[PDB]
């Protein structure tokens, strides 16, 4: 319960499925295909997301679906002796696993939000969501290879890709033991049609068919996907000011004094208080705004320019 | 990729031979709000939630007692990850094994008598008996005593209902007495909706509470939903296309059994016929010959039950032998 518009604590986008391609989803589907068992990954649509990768080297094979981007996370951890991540990192990582029954180790980032140090191994999978959730910093270069190097399969978390310039889904050229999750709920406003593809080697990919639900993906959320990419540009239009209303309010909460991540997502977050923010949060609510409550801070998602400004305001006259 | 089998006259999949309703269709997109897609639409629908229980015409069961999976699959595949073991009974729902394997959960295959009878199996709480009813491939119906049985041996059951509406009966009012049952259902062979993987689990408040812990929080889409919501607003339209069906069905069960065919009672929207092998084959590559596929099993082959005309041209084949 409760979403009395102005909330910004699930990093969704604030602008809406554009009505435009709302109306080209059906202008193109059919009828007589809900009835049966519609292809999971559809065949087009792989297409379409190799192309959206634009490289030069992968196929249909090295890439496939998921209800979402949390079934790629929640299947995988079925498929591995052991997952670990890297707190603070995204809740679900722990909500998945024990649920699935699968063996887990949380390791708390360095001070600086450094990838921590402990074991490695082949039979391991370990979660890297970059940029990270919910900091929003990104992780260097060097420090993804350090895993890579273990033996240990990682799993790239790349959900906030578009807010942030590169991806590491060169790696596929060079490791096996790497996988590149991705979805379409935060930069495509299609957070409530589940779609989500993860990237990785052909051996890791049927061996993920065979452990996720044959039927995942409906029909309908396929077209979605495929609609949405074929107007990216006009995506790429709303993510440019994301970016630029998030890496402008983050000087202006340097400004009023507060300490935050070098977020490179669709949000910013504000650290260390708790029984200070706690209490903001009780002053928010009052405002009926509604940020996500964390360990080390809240962490406040980019909504529209007047729910920006909203945020500042009522965070300078605490 | 299984599904590579798609031809002129495909009744393999025990799929709807009819297309979504037009209009339906026009209407779920009518009542679509384009600002929900931006958000994480809630798991179930306060209102979906609210109609099944109208469709489940109860006067016990409540908005805590039902939830929703991706499709009746997604439910058997969660329930195999909260019970130690899962016990099912060949010939069932192949999907059973399959899944059972690749969650990684214990299974038990305990094969039913030669009459499609439960067996005795020294099941009990902790375990999850699966029973598909009216039974997959044959379509044969259990007797009430039958699950009642393993019931009050504390093993949870784990009744699907996959092909309810292509029966008169359910044994839903079990709750009353039982918390170790679970009822499933499904949209997609009834309601022509299985590209749109939408199902439903009918249980005790204490078993919902513990599912929905264990399920993906956002599994059905906001438009899978919409098309379930619009869909059952005007069952009516449907409960006409179930009619014809299972009319079809009988029809199609007389004529075999005059040919002379050893057929079971189905009582889902496909027909079962045993066929011994070396006769069987003849039968497959005759049909594949004429661009035919139906599902083929160890003791015969199930025919999905399709278009008045496909049917009629099954019963035409299977009487040149
Ligand atoms: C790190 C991370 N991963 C995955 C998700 C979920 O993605 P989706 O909506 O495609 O399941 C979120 C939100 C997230 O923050
Ligand atoms: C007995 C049975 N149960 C469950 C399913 C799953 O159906 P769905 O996932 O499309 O709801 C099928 C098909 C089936 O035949």
């Amino acid at each position: 319960e409760k979403r009395d518009k102005t909330y910004l604590a699930l990093n969704e986008n604030p602008f809406p499925f554009p009505e435009d391609l709302v109306d080209e989803v059906f202008r193109r589907l059919n009828s007589d295909a809900l009835r049966i068992y519609y292809d999971s990954p559809d065949e087009e649509l792989i297409e379409k997301i190799l192309s959206y990768l634009d490289t030069d080297f992968l196929s249909k094979n090295n890439v496939s679906v998921g209800n979402g981007a949390d079934e790629i996370i929640y299947v995988m951890m079925l498929m591995f002796d052991r997952s670990v991540f890297f707190p603070p990192t995204y809740s679900c990582y722990r909500i998945f696993a024990k649920a699935v029954g699968a063996k887990f180790l949380e390791v708390p980032l360095t001070k600086d939000l450094r990838i921590p140090e402990v074991n490695v191994g082949e039979g391991d999978v370990v979660f890297i969501p970059n940029p990270n959730n919910p900091t929003g910093h990104v992780f260097e270069r060097e420090e993804i290879e350090r895993i890579l190097k273990t033996g240990a399969f990682v799993a790239l978390d790349e959900a906030y890709y578009e807010f942030h310039g590169e991806s590491y889904v060169d790696f596929l050229k060079k490791y096996e033991n790497l996988a590149v999750i991705r979805t379409f709920s935060k930069a495509f406003s299609l957070a409530a049609q589940r779609v989500g593809y993860v990237v990785a080697s052909e051996k890791f990919i049927d061996a993920y068919n065979r452990v996720r639900l044959p039927f995942n993906v409906s029909y309908v959320s396929q077209m979605f996907a495929k609609v949405a990419l074929d107007h990216r540009e006009i995506f790429e239009e709303r993510t440019k000011f994301i970016v630029e209303e998030r890496e402008r309010m983050k000087s202006a909460l340097r400004e009023m004094g507060y300490r935050i991540t070098d977020s490179r997502g669709n949000f910013v977050f504000v650290f260390m208080e708790k029984e200070e923010k706690e209490r903001l949060l009780e002053h928010l609510r009052t405002k009926n705004v509604a940020v996500r409550s964390f360990r080390e801070g809240v962490r406040i998602t980019i909504g529209k320019r007047e729910e920006n400004d909203m945020i500042l305001r009522e965070l300078e006259v605490f």
